[PDB]
């Protein structure tokens, strides 16, 4: 029942510790702390494959400015971030590996938090 509105302060307080847990993963979170810059990274085809880019800093901004109205929107952006990376990077690459590790941390952290919000 996702059209029920939550208060931005309450969403921030419950969901931000799960975002901080991702940021704490070093070096696994390093590829995800800023938007993908295809020029910087030498991958000019990135925006051809990844139509809706997402990363930790954008999620964090949306959380800090109250842009999520309900918590699955946050969960959606997190998985969008991980899906983009699993889609774009080769299964044998370091980034793919970091993505799988970071997604594992997120699954652990998010479940009791979402349980306590529903
Ligand atoms: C071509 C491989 O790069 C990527 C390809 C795809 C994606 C995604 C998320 O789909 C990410 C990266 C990526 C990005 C960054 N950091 C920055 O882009 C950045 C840092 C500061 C400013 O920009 C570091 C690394 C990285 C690390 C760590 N150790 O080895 C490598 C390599 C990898």
């Amino acid at each position: 029942m996702r059209k029920k509105i939550f208060k931005p302060e309450e969403l921030r307080q419950a969901l931000m510790p799960t975002l901080e847990a991702l940021y704490r993963q070093d070096p696994e979170s390093l590829p995800f702390r800023q938007p993908v810059d295809p020029q910087l990274l030498g991958i000019p085809d990135y925006f051809d494959i990844v139509k809706n880019p997402m990363d930790l800093s954008t999620i964090k901004r949306k959380l800090d400015t109250g842009q999520y109205q309900e918590p699955w929107q946050y969960v959606d952006d997190v998985w969008l971030m991980f899906n983009n990376a699993w889609l774009y990077n080769r299964k044998t690459s370091r980034v793919y590996k970091f993505c799988s590790k970071l997604a594992e941390v997120f699954e652990q952290e998010i479940d009791p938090v979402m349980q306590s919000l529903g």
